[PDB]
């Protein structure tokens, strides 16, 4: 029984969802930069790439309130072999909320696009291009919900829909991007105009894999048909909301606070690209890894809490912890070596490269640290209202860290640093550090008793 059934199930359930996600994510980010920067980027005399870039900084704040949704349908708990039914209706509500969110974000979108921050050349271009092509990017969230119930949740948890709309995703982007971003043959449109349509069509498929792999269930069913409005259950959408708040806010509000410190301390030189290229680009992908484990557990631990009301805590949690480590430990190590060329991330000169290389290292440490903080936090706790209180613990990791790790690279700006830039980068590590440990202190909390239903009497 000790671990025999853990490493066993852990093994399965873990990598199970993992591979689908880890790969799937590769799609999102993948198809993302690929058809986007490459095409409408290294095509429109570079004034195309970064264009859509900052542009996307925005479709970033969005994905924010996007996990709002996400956690909502990690509620694939109302399937711990339990109330297998009613879940169809829960969703319908989550999705309705999907719209209720997209629009509040149409706001953000349409208006900032219609005003931007400054003015150079991207403006009209990547701006409204994405403007409406991103009214389209509101149709995604909707999908994102599908994803939530199926892809992500998947009845109980069958995330094949990863590689589905995934491989297909990036794939159909390109041909559809060729033509629209360029390829006339129908209507040739500026580069960033095709990234825009890159996604418009992205949801063509998105909607497809959605309706199809879901209402179709080439395996399960016990699906949807005839849905309705709601205010009370939407007060449960206010449970979805009083969850999506602690998720959307949390992780992505932090996205801003990430850009904050970052930029706040971007006034150091070319060391921008140093730390920027370094940390961001790479570690953004490295994190993609622990993120993958995160949800894997989060749902393995939600379905496991929902069925036998067993110690998924044991399984899902501590495996996640165990493994996430293993990998962020694997990639932390796999990074010390592969720094250099990796460093040669952006195809440029030395530039940081060496110092980039210095940063690369700070990263490994972030990799691993981040990992625990990730799986641990967002998942295990991601399985219920702890999303709320753990968020607290989350933003606590931010103030302590950044304001201090920042003031720690800034301790160079005080005590000292054999490079303060890289330095406070590490200061950030003191962030992920406190966080990871902060959530480890939100450990089961008393472990779990009939208090789990306290999470099902607060989640219903």
């Amino acid at each position: 029984e000790n671990s025999v059934h853990r490493y066993k199930k852990e093994a399965s359930n873990l990598i199970k969802l993992a591979t689908p996600v880890l790969i799937a994510s590769v799609a999102q980010t993948g198809m993302g930069f690929v058809d986007t920067i490459m095409a409408g980027g290294v095509s429109a005399i570079d004034m195309a790439a970064v264009s859509i870039a900052a542009s996307i900084w925005l479709p970033s704040i969005l994905f924010g309130v996007g996990l709002l949704m996400a956690l909502v349908p990690v509620v694939a708990q109302l399937n711990g072999a339990g109330r297998q039914h009613k879940i169809p209706f829960e969703v319908h509500q989550g999705l309705i909320l999907a719209l209720l969110v997209s629009v509040p974000i149409i706001a953000v979108l349409f208006q900032t696009q219609f005003i931007i921050r400054f003015m150079d050349v991207e403006e009209a271009m990547a701006t409204k291009t994405v403007g409406y092509m991103h009214a389209v990017i509101f149709a995604v969230p909707a999908y994102l919900l599908f994803q939530a119930l199926r892809s992500f949740t998947d009845g109980m948890s069958l995330t094949k829909p990863a590689m589905v709309i995934g491989f297909i995703g990036l794939l159909l982007n390109i041909p559809l991007n060729w033509i629209f971003v360029y390829g006339k043959f129908g209507a040739p449109e500026l580069g960033g105009v095709g990234c825009g349509v890159a996604t418009a069509i992205v949801y063509w498929i998105m909607l497809l894999l959605l309706l199809f792999y879901i209402v179709t269930s080439k395996r399960l069913a016990h699906v949807k048909v005839f849905e309705t409005f709601h205010k009370p259950q939407p007060k449960e959408l206010i449970r979805l909301f009083r969850l999506g708040f602690p998720v959307a806010a949390a992780l992505f509000f932090e996205v801003t606070l990430f850009a904050v410190v970052a930029l706040l301390v971007a006034p150091l030189g070319s060391t921008v690209v140093a730390a920027h290229q370094v940390a961001l680009n790479f570690s953004s992908l490295v994190f993609m890894f622990p993120m993958s484990i995160g949800a894997a557990v989060s749902i393995r631990v939600g379905h496991k809490l929902g069925e036998q009301d067993t110690k998924g805590a044991a399984i899902a949690a501590n495996v996640g912890l165990m493994t996430g480590l293993a990998t962020a430990c694997i990639t932390a190590l796999l990074t010390v070596l592969f720094r250099e060329q990796i460093a040669l991330l952006y195809t440029e000169n030395q530039v940081v490269v060496a110092l980039a290389m210095q940063l690369l290292l700070f990263a490994a440490i972030y990799q691993c640290m981040d990992a625990v903080q990730v799986v641990a936090a967002g998942s295990l706790r991601g399985y219920k209202d702890m999303t709320a209180i753990f968020h607290r613990t989350f933003i606590s990791y931010w103030v302590l860290g950044l304001p201090t790790g920042y003031i720690l690279g800034m301790t160079n700006w005080l005590t000292e640093q054999p490079l303060g830039a890289k330095g406070f980068w590490l200061g950030f590590i003191i962030g992920l550090s406190a966080a990871a440990l902060m959530l480890g202190q939100r450990l089961y909390w008393l472990q779990k008793q009939s208090d789990d239903v306290q999470l099902h009497l607060a989640a219903k």
